[PDB]
């Protein structure tokens, strides 16, 4: 059980599932072995009915595809389509948010409103939309128009790429023709060039891949900015993590997915229907949370985080989980089957994301509350069946400090310098108390013992005075193991990082150091770490590829993670991935992604499956960047 | 050699290649066997780094994906991504044409102009763009704006879907939410919903797939309409087919790809540089043609068709092929390698479609002639090396009649009824001389003896009074075996079809029957067959699913072909495919594509790998539709 997940609560619920014969993800993974060499190394293509074409990594034929596609071209095309799929996911998420804002300022969905007025004004000014002398609805609709424009071609390029990167970085990207023209446009062109008979050069293909990763970066920032406008900009919050957030006597409602347009409304509406949950017998309605929509309502409402990706099923095995509200993404459809055994009621709410056997509730912004009131009642009814029955909640949970948006981070820093909030951070970078910055992002993965890479590399980095932030399932892994609890800054952080954190946190009326890891939100909110990093570059007058900033998708699983790592490389960062990417089948392609791309964007990939060696390689990247700045290390 | 291609010239050049050790596609296909059951049956997914997940078609585990994706969901997601890739190809083609028209009417590329004024006016009126009182450049720019709008969301849906189908058909499609909102939008949403953790219901997924096939249909029509505007609407032409179009003493220049924006300019410019080709020793410049751009210049300029998809390499083995101008699509990259042995100079001209080892010429509309003049010279220089050397051109070619655009077809029909050109065709449908209509479309495929399915099914249909049209590589297969020669109407056609063809052709001043097969252009120009079919439906006041019209992608290979077959199903047609699609791994998905979709669109798939049984099944579909209309059969 240790072999599967370092999460002790997950280890308990795995024993429950094995005892009851309810099949988990690890069981399916065991059933899948041995896995295919062609597929796991990228040497397989099916863009043709001319057959599935595999190339043996070594030995005699098959050496090449039937049409003449070499190993490098096949690998690059597959990787390109991975990036395109991730960009499509983030694009659709931000597109839905854009239509929500547009339908909100046009009287069409009264449940949605401009919560953060300063954020809207600042985004408009960055976009060049004039604010002074404009009604908030007109300027919000102008922002909403501008957001939708960025999906197609126009006069200006994708402004969520070109207005968010430092001008030097934008210029470097332009010099190679890497600035996107349209998010959906880049997606469609990638799907064009990777089809049979199209582009058949690895260098050209990978250049297009970088260009599409920037479309994904635009999608993430668009989603971040729009969610900030609609639902509020995160400010520091304190809540709990792991399955212990569940309580047997409440209606346990899990928000699962990625788009807050649904779950924020659920969170607000449920508190007033606790007026009705009492009569059903429960204390009230308990909105636990799963995955990045769970972290969206965590970062903006203090909602406890129940669990995350590879162990999402483990929320249900407790048997006290009544509802499961799904929008989309990183949802194992297995839950819909597992529900029949656990008594959970699975609900899907998107027209374009349905699971066979799962209840569908056609959700509209126009009826945002209505739907919600209905859905809660379902869970409430599902609690009535649970009356006076046995459940097994692992009495295990940790303390998490979150809501560290770039706004919140800079405000916390401004207590140390009012006129120059970035200067304290850069001062402590110079004097060695903060060595570098590392962003843990990305998924979990059934191939990696859950939360192993994140926690090990985080331990190593924190001992060595690295300021670590985290998003998505990386943030979930770090928070379920206590990395967001200042009470552990003592065990975890080095002396210099400890001094900086303890200065900032106690300066901000918190009364204690900032937590060992700065939870910066969901997967789309990786854009936040762009902003912050971008800001620092602007302050130093250098590009992102000169800063001691690295990223580590330590346990990546989803196509989104591949796209995110690619655009982390593109904007200039050393970017580690702790899962094998499907590139090993072509030495040239791996060489480009690890060595040659340094000469194009300044970033490069670090593919290390050993977290110890990965942490040393990240340390050496940070120390390289320190050396380039003529600083001690 | 018979086992590979029924094309006798191809059989000769295969012997040459084997004698010289130059590896062909069939050799690579032999090296690839045995092929993967998982991949060829759709039971493999790699949308995750959680491993390549395969499901055994029968037996024990692996039964399901690691995330819980059943066989049906995996199969549907793969098929959806195939359709998305095909729609991306056609979308990019039409998008490039749209920018060419926009850059032409805005003074930015003087080499391009509004060749067909009536076509532009008619398209504007259909779109609702007013013509009267507008300059041709302003209305052309309005059409160009409208074309680009259809890639993203707006107020109106994709107008190249909704303004081209009969209102009853559009209503049927709307009733199921199948009308696209944006070509690139549908592409991106498909790439979203097929990612991990997203949509996991086979019915829902296939509904989305139909909706995206309509985006592909819009892309094809957009390309057709734009190419008609830019370069002329096809009128009947006579030329030759197969490798015998090549001549040892000329500069043999092959246009290969799909976008005429390049090759039409090459065709026009080359005739004036024959003034320079004489001095190089050659007679002149011989613009043979390959694939659908070859058929574009065939249908609009009488350019001989050299060869097509699976045997494209066979153009080079002659050793007298000097140049190879590539834009994109269904180009085996192997040519770039094979050139080193054959002395051909391979040229790529698109920024987003490059082959390693192939000369790249960065082509712009702005420099359309300049590039062209350069490129020809290359070929001319490549002819100088060929001076006084041996070559092996199979002394084999056939006679092809083409240029039967829907405009040309209706004009030919109007000689029999001036006020009602469709009535003669429908009269002869009623009285049994024309039983049904069959559109042969789609690729060749190395798994099928080249041109076998097309020719066999065409023979059977023509004996039985079916009016057969053809596009793309289906048209190429039929023309290389003489199906476009009226001299064979005697051997091929039944008595009633013979009477109708002989009436129309001799009525049109041709002096002989129309050819046994009506070549209707390239793959995008399958939209033409939509128009014609749509018109007939409008004339009869019934939907497309009531007409004796079927389609047969008899030897499909490219993702485009899958998308085309899917939207042929969607608009109501019985649609055969003669290659195994990756659907067999899920009986529910195959059932939907073959049986249940009849209840949603009226069309259905016919998957038969035996051309005899396929022809009987097509005959029975046509006779079913005749029976539904209360007619003899
Ligand atoms: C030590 C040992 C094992 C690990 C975990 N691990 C890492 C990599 C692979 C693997 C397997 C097959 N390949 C094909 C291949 C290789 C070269 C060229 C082309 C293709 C690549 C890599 C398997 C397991 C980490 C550290
Ligand atoms: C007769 C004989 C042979 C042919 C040519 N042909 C047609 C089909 C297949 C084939 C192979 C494997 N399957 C897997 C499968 C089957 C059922 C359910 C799930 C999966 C499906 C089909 C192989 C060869 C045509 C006519
Ligand atoms: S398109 Fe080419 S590389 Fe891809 S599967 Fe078909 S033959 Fe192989
Ligand atoms: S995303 Fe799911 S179905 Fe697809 S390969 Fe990964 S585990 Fe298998
Ligand atoms: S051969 Fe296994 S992934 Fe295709
Ligand atoms: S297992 Fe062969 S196609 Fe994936």
């Amino acid at each position: 059980q240790n072999l599967k997940s370092t999460d002790r609560a997950v280890q308990q619920m795995l024993d429950k599932a094995k005892r009851e014969g309810i099949q988990t993800v690890w069981d399916r993974y065991e059933a899948m072995k041995p896995q295919c060499g062609f597929g796991e190394t990228g040497l397989c293509c099916r863009h043709c009915l001319q057959g599935p074409c595999g190339i043996l990594p070594f030995g005699d034929e098959p050496k090449v595809g039937i049409c003449g596609a070499t190993a490098e071209v096949i690998v690059a095309r597959g990787l390109d389509r991975s990036i395109a799929a991730g960009a499509a996911g983030h694009s659709g998420h931000a597109k839905h948010l854009a239509h929500t804002l547009k339908k909100a300022v046009q009287g069409k969905a009264a449940s949605y409103m401009i919560k953060d007025r300063t954020k809207l004004h600042s985004i408009a000014k960055r976009l060049g939309i004039p604010t002074e002398g404009q009604k908030d609805e007109d300027i919000a609709l102008e922002v909403a128009k501008a957001a939708l424009a960025d999906f197609h071609e126009k006069d200006t390029p994708v402004l969520w790429v070109t207005t968010v990167l430092p001008p030097s970085r934008v210029k470097v990207l332009s010099a190679h023709g890497l600035i996107p023209a349209g998010i959906d446009h880049e997606i469609a062109e990638i799907m064009h060039r990777t089809s049979m008979g199209c582009d058949a050069d690895a260098q050209n293909l990978l250049l297009g891949g970088l260009r599409c990763s920037l479309a994904d970066l635009a999608g993430c920032y668009m989603g971040t900015d729009l969610a900030d406008i609609l639902f509020g900009t995160p400010a520091p919050v304190v809540t709990e993590s792991n399955l212990g957030v569940l309580k047997a006597d409440a209606v346990n409602v899990a928000v699962h997915g990625h788009n807050p347009v649904l779950s924020d409304i659920i969170v607000s509406v449920s508190k007033e229907m606790e007026n009705e949950a009492r009569a059903a017998g429960a204390t009230g309605i308990n909105v636990v949370g799963i995955c990045c929509t769970g972290n969206e309502v965590l970062m903006r409402h203090g909602i406890p985080a129940c669990t995350h990706s590879v162990s999402q099923e483990m929320a249900m095995i407790t048997g006290a989980l009544d509802a499961m509200i799904l929008d989309y993404q990183c949802i194992q459809p297995s839950v819909a089957t597992i529900a029949e055994c656990t008594g959970t009621t699975v609900i899907t709410t998107m027209e374009m994301s349905k699971i066979t056997g799962a209840t569908h509730v056609n959700f509209a912004e126009e009826a945002a509350v209505e739907n919600a009131k209905q859905i809660l009642r379902l869970a409430i009814d599902t609690f009535k069946r649970r009356k006076g029955k046995p459940v097994e909640i692992p009495n295990i949970k940790t303390k998490v400090v979150a809501g560290f948006s770039t706004e919140a981070i800079i405000n916390a820093l401004s207590k140390l310098n009012a006129n120059d909030p970035l200067k304290p951070l850069i001062d402590n970078v110079v004097n060695g108390n903060i060595r570098g910055v590392c962003l843990f992002a990305g998924c979990n993965n059934v191939k990696v013992p859950q939360d192993q890479n994140f926690t090990t590399i985080a331990r190593k980095l924190l001992k060595q005075n690295v300021l670590v932030v985290a998003t998505g399932c990386g943030a979930g892994a770090l928070m379920r193991h206590g990395f967001m609890d200042p009470a552990n800054v003592d065990e975890l952080c080095g002396d210099g990082l400890k001094a900086v954190l303890t200065a900032i946190g106690e300066a901000n009326g918190l009364g204690g150091p900032l937590p060992p890891v700065l939870h910066m939100g969901s997967c789309v909110d990786n854009s936040r770490a762009v902003a912050l990093v971008a800001a620092l570059a602007n302050r130093l007058g250098v590009d992102l590829d000169r800063l001691p900033v690295v990223a580590s998708a330590a346990e990546a699983m989803h196509e989104k993670a591949v796209a995110i790592g690619t655009w982390a490389v593109t904007i200039g960062l050393p970017t580690h991935i702790g899962v094998l990417p499907p590139i090993t089948g072509s030495l040239p392609v791996t060489q480009i992604l690890t060595s040659s791309v340094k000469d194009i964007t300044g970033g490069y990939f670090i593919v290390e499956l050993d977290p110890e060696t990965a942490a040393d390689k990240l340390l050496a990247a940070i120390n390289e960047r320190r050396a380039g700045l003529g600083l001690p290390w």
